[PDB]
């Protein structure tokens, strides 16, 4: 079996893409964050508290004959950016793109943060990480590509998140018309249950690359690219008048400036991602200071290829027996 589905940005600053997803018999259509630094499916509901929902679709699991509440079982999940939520747990009929899988555990928020209430876009997260990171107790839930992986024509799903532009989730096949060159292949470390890998090294603009091992995790569900502070300022050195800005939360730069590229290494091979896609716009209404798209990890922990990096490319979530991730430009 295969599943394709279109993947939409749900601004004009691409903060995040958006996948619609039919839960529930008859079906009930969200639209969710497909998150590959995470491994929980949860979403807005007819349980979650009312002054928490805020123009969201919800999922009534009352109206899905095929829904069974999960007796005992609780979730709660933080997230990076401080956002949380939580609630109880229903089994029932999933399918994205045509793909369907039977009995997926369905996290119904009782709770959510108000990160979550804010945007009226996103219903809810489909987590594509591995399913050692689920937050379902007592008993632990699998992912929707982990349910799906055995049916699948391959056991892989790709991410084409596009620049201010439509793009694509598929599963169980490679479209090889979808990008340029080879699709280069990396190792990958399940150890923290992230698609974590190693880049070879980067370089900014026209200038030298520079071979150094950065470890990091490709995160469809992190807008940015987090990156060493090291690496971080080399780049922001190469924009006129950028500086980080405690007040604002990191580098920021006069809107008329020209961005140069980024490039990252993949094995030998190089994905350039274009300055402007660096771009995340005024800092306020109005404002003539536009935040930064690259960003220190060093508050973090952990570098994070997010849809900044991730959009210039074809990627490849490769879950063979040992996991790889692929890249192509395109
Ligand atoms: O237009 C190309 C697409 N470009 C990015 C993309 C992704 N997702 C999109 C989703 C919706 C609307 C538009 C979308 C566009 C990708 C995905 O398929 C192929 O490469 C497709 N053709 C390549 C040449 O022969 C085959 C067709
Ligand atoms: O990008 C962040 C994610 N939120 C994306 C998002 C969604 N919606 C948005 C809507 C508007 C404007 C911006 C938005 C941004 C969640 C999941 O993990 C973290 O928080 C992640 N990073 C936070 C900072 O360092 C850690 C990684």
């Amino acid at each position: 079996s295969t599943g394709s589905a279109t993947t939409t940005p749900i601004d004009s600053l691409d903060d995040a893409y958006i996948t619609p997803v039919q839960i529930g018999t008859p079906a009930q259509t969200l639209n969710l964050d497909f998150d590959t630094g995470s491994s929980d499916l949860w979403v807005f509901s007819s349980e979650t508290t009312a002054s928490e929902v805020d123009g969201q679709t919800i999922y009534t699991p009352s109206k899905s004959t095929t829904a069974k509440l999960l007796s005992g079982a609780t979730w709660s999940i933080s997230y990076g950016d401080g956002s949380s939520s939580s609630g109880d747990v229903y089994t029932d009929t999933v399918s994205v793109g045509g793909l369907t899988v039977t009995g997926q555990a369905v996290e119904s928020a009782k709770k959510v943060s108000s990160s979550f209430t804010e945007d009226s876009t996103i219903d809810g997260l489909l987590g594509l990480a591995f399913s050692t990171l689920n937050t379902v107790s007592p008993t632990q839930q699998k992912t929707f590509f982990d349910n799906a992986k055995a049916s699948l024509d391959s056991p892989v799903f790709t991410a084409d998140l596009g620049y201010h532009a439509p793009g694509t989730y598929n599963f169980g096949f490679i479209d090889t018309t979808a990008y340029t060159g080879s699709i280069t292949y990396t190792a990958v470390s399940t150890k923290q249950g992230f698609w974590e890998w190693t880049s070879t090294g980067y370089a900014v603009g026209s200038g030298t690359f520079k071979s150094t091992s950065i470890d990091g995790i490709a995160d469809t569900g992190t807008t940015l690219l987090y990156l060493p502070a090291t690496v971080v300022s080399a780049y922001w050195a190469q924009v006129s008048g950028a500086k980080s800005s405690s007040s604002v939360g990191g580098y920021v730069f006069p809107c008329s400036a020209t961005l140069p590229s980024f490039t990252f290494g993949v094995g030998s091979a190089r994905i350039v991602i274009p300055g402007d896609y660096i771009d995340f716009g005024p800092i306020s209404t109005g404002s003539s200071s536009c935040f930064g798209g690259i960003q220190s990890s060093a508050g973090i922990g952990i570098n994070i290829f997010g849809d900044v990096a991730l959009k210039a490319a074809f990627v490849v979530f490769n879950g063979a027996t040992t996991p790889t991730l692929g890249f192509a430009s395109k």
